[PDB]
């Protein structure tokens, strides 16, 4: 039984044969990753973008240390860390994990990936990729009015000793993430949200072997994807992915709803839910934004309908998806754990009727 984070578990991680990422991702040019490209080739796939160039992503210089962070966000700050080898959250103060990595005699592997600072005085030193804060539901739907405490999961600050490793998961909510390296390297293993690895990875997930049995071999490919520094990985709806901080290791990182793969992050949400995710904590109010989003992608329909046009097909499917979606929340027998989530200014049997009637005539009119 080699279980995950061991140092016998990383010595075969680091020596397997996976096939590369290369066979899979997109690299290109910050100018070229724009909402216009990812509307028509869609975003199906992780795109590499090895220079920060033309992102709009600002941040401190290759020297910014984690003792810098300490200052900006104050050592005082309670941090959830991993104890890597048990593969267990701890709680920790921001200034004792900085003691502990600039401590030449690491006694165990720890590793810190949840750490929001947009709260913080750091958060001025870093702008995240335009295309992020394009493409975010949050950043276009979210009221200046709503009872819900705006969600901010935009800016992660993530620093891990070499040998951290994150088992494979799928981001909370299904949501895309950017990630970019400072200093060190990051080692990404990529899996495709097929259906067929998406019923394994849920099966997995609620195994008790959970924890001695690597993913990657329950699938037909497992890429790896080394994130060197200065590059810029995105990852779309859905993707399984583990890492391993191949060396000590400063990025930063968000995640991202979008109207591209509405079917697919509703999925991982249901799924998130069947299996009672601790991470689906930082998206609180994922149905409280999908009402947001139904009602803007309900006006946008209404629009090209009234005017003869037809909507792109990864439009109406979905709409077609949160319809389902939605009209799942409202039945009699669920909805007393849904209602609460309901934003106030939205009627939900209305919009929900608007949107059927809306659906069955582009199905009629095609
Ligand atoms: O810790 C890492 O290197 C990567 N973490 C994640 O992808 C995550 O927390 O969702
Ligand atoms: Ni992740
Ligand atoms: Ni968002």
């Amino acid at each position: 039984p080699v279980q995950a984070g061991t140092r016998t578990f990383i010595k075969e991680l680091r020596s397997r044969v996976f096939p590369s990422a290369d066979e899979i991702i997109i690299k290109m040019h910050g100018s070229q990753l724009t909402q216009r490209y990812l509307e028509k080739h869609g975003f199906d796939v992780p795109i590499m973008v090895p220079k920060l160039d033309d992102l709009g992503l600002r941040l401190p210089s290759p020297t910014f240390s984690v003792m810098d962070v300490e200052r900006y966000v104050g050592g005082d700050k309670v941090i959830d860390v991993i104890d890597v080898a048990r593969q267990a959250d701890s709680k920790m103060t921001l200034h004792n994990y900085v003691k502990y990595f600039m401590n030449p005699n690491r006694p165990k592997v720890l590793n810190v990936i949840s750490l929001e600072f947009s709260d913080t005085k750091m958060s001025e030193l870093v702008e995240v990729p335009d295309i992020a804060k394009k493409l975010s539901w949050v950043e276009n739907y979210w009221p200046d009015d709503s009872v819900f405490p705006k969600p901010f999961v935009q800016k992660y600050c993530l620093m891990g000793v070499q040998d951290s490793y994150t088992d494979f998961h799928i981001d909370f909510g299904g949501t895309s993430v950017w990630y970019h390296v400072l200093w060190g390297e990051k080692i990404f293993y990529l899996i495709k949200p097929t259906d067929e690895n998406l019923a394994r990875y849920e099966s997995w997930s609620s195994s008790v072997t959970q924890s001695e049995v690597f993913f990657g071999d329950k699938v037909d490919k497992c890429y790896k994807c080394v994130v060197k520094q200065g590059h810029t990985l995105f990852v779309p709806t859905g993707w399984i992915h583990a890492v391993l901080t191949s060396q000590d290791c400063m990025a930063f990182g968000g995640n991202f709803l979008h109207n591209l793969n509405i079917g697919m992050q509703l999925r991982c949400y249901e799924m998130e839910k069947r299996l009672k995710t601790p991470d689906l904590f930082k998206f609180p109010f994922f149905e409280a934004i999908c009402w947001f989003v139904a009602k803007n992608l309900l006006e946008t329909l209404k629009e090209l309908r009234e005017d003869g046009f037809q909507p792109q097909t990864y439009l109406v499917q979905g709409v077609k998806a949160l319809h389902t979606a939605l009209k799942l929340w409202m039945k009699k027998e669920l909805v007393s754990e849904h209602a609460f989530e309901i934003p106030d200014n939205v009627r939900p049997g209305h919009l929900i009727k608007e949107l059927s009637k809306v659906i069955r005539a582009i199905e009629e009119e095609n």
